[PDB]
DNA sequence: CGGGCATGCCC
DNA sequence: CGGGCATGCCC
């Protein structure tokens, strides 16, 4: 069986999606979300807030685990891992993992026996009872050019909700880029997508 | 007492001197030597062939001792070590080691037990009897901008010849910039020393 | 090969 | 903060 784990999108029964907060048009602004792209752009380590909305309330014990996958065939097959520095100058998380929660008492950090994947995982708490979304707080620990990890090369990160059985309920994921200046990295992206697309 | 280690050019009673053979001119020369800047701009883990010249004959015994410091004073009492990502990506050499020698026998790598600096030593040899210098040929393992590692600060490598019981019969030493584009970043060095220096 | 992009950092 | 150098890599 194949150990690539699927990326399509499954917005499925609950109408599950991700939102993501508007950002400052600083240069180094730490995080900003490109609609255009479906790509964050973000700061090592620093906080990448991501809201989940549903339609239809998930049953109870539902799960929402994040994943990086590179995003090329290139290194699609290869586990994304954070790189030799940072894991050396690294809490709760594997020194090897990419990414990090903050803010929740129930992390569970992954190691898949079989695929070697790395992931996190959180309990689904439904919003606040006003809030239409539940918002979950991620980091990312390497930049997205770190040499022997990222290296350059996009992630995805997929999120699923599945319930405590184990079923999937949905899937999204949007790409990462993390940088030292996401607001420029951001605008030269966008930029290159209008002349170049 | 100091854990810096000495770098004043003593070329002493032997007239100890080095030299380093000229190059090409391509962009990515695999090992350039500027005498203007005394420094040699070079690839990682690729051949650097470095010359010793004396005046007079060292005697039986003597070693030939190779150690990288940082050049400048805001790392200069930090030991010289090869970035976490070469270490994981390395023979003889102990993995942290920065510098390498090939083509020798009785190579022995050092951790001092007092200061951690590292070196390299092999035994004196004279020139072979047409030769006027004998060759030794280093490596080093990462590029200068290694990140966890040299990340950008200039080394020198000091080069110094010691008898068997320890005295110091001569220290010589040069820059070191280890890049992918050798002849390029010569050579705008160079001009940055002109138009700015 | 040499031109020119990349992207964390300038200090 | 935003301009612009850095430097391994483009694929
Ligand atoms: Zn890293
Ligand atoms: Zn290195």
């Amino acid at each position: 069986s194949s150990s690539v784990p699927s990326q399509k999108t499954y917005q499925g029964s609950y109408g599950f999606r991700l939102g993501f907060l508007h950002s400052g048009t600083a240069k180094s602004v730490t995080c900003t979300y490109s609609p255009a792209l479906n790509k964050m752009f973000c700061q090592l380590a620093k906080t990448c807030p991501v809201q989940l909305w549903v339609d239809s309330t998930p049953p109870p014990g539902t799960r929402v685990r994040a994943m990086a996958i590179y995003k090329q065939s290139q290194r699609m097959t290869e586990v994304v891992r954070r790189c030799p520095h940072h894991e050396r100058c690294s809490g709760l998380a594997p020194p090897q993992h990419l990414i990090r929660v903050e803010g929740n008492l129930r992390v569970e950090y992954l190691d898949d026996r079989n695929t070697f994947r790395h992931s996190v995982v959180v309990p689904y708490e439904p919003p606040e009872v006003g809030s239409d979304c539940t918002t979950i707080h991620y980091n990312y620990m390497c930049n997205s050019s770190c040499m022997g990890g990222m290296n350059r090369s996009p992630i995805l990160t997929i999120i699923t909700l599945e319930d405590s059985s184990g079923n999937l309920l949905g899937r999204n994921s949007f790409e990462v880029r993390v940088c030292a200046c996401p607001g420029r990295d951001r605008r030269t992206e966008e930029e290159n997508l209008r002349k170049k697309g």
